[PDB]
C-alpha cells in the first residue's frame, strides 16, 4: 500500500481528490494548509505529497521548497487550479506540475509514474 498526503485549502476539493485517488487504490491523508502539511509530512511516512499552491498562510510553493530541502528524495506534485506558477523558479522543487482538471486521468498517470 502507498500513502499520499493531499494538501489543499478547499475542503470540497480535498474530498474530491481523496475519492479519486482512493479509487486508484491509494491510502489518502489530507491537510488544509501548508503549516499543517509540513507537520504531517515530517512526522509521517508518505510516498508522495500532492500540494495546492494557493492557500491561506504559506503557499504550496513554499511548502514544496521546505519538503525538498529536508527530504531530498521526496516525491512532490504541485496540483493547482492555475497555470501561472508553472514557470516560477520555486516550482523546480516539485517533480511534476499539474493544472487541476475535471478529467483526473492526467493526475493519476503522473501519480502512478512517481510511485
Ligand atoms: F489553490 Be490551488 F493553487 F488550486
Ligand atoms: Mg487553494
Amino acid at each position: 500500500m502507498k500513502r499520499i498526503l493531499v494538501v489543499d485549502d478547499e475542503p470540497n476539493i480535498r474530498e474530491l481528490l481523496k475519492e479519486e485517488l482512493q479509487e486508484e487504490g491509494y491510502e489518502i491523508d489530507t491537510a488544509e494548509n501548508g503549516e499543517e502539511a509540513l507537520k504531517k509530512f515530517f512526522s509521517g511516512n508518505y510516498d508522495l505529497v500532492i500540494l495546492d499552491i494557493e492557500m491561506p498562510g504559506i503557499s504550496g510553493l513554499e511548502v514544496a521548497g521546505e519538503i525538498r530541502k529536508k527530504k531530498k528524495d521526496a516525491k512532490i506534485i504541485l496540483l493547482t487550479a492555475y497555470s501561472h506558477y508553472r514557470s516560477d523558479l520555486s516550482s523546480w522543487a516539485a517533480d511534476e506540475y499539474v493544472v487541476k482538471s475535471f478529467n483526473f486521468d492526467e493526475l493519476k498517470e503522473k501519480v502512478k509514474k512517481l510511485l
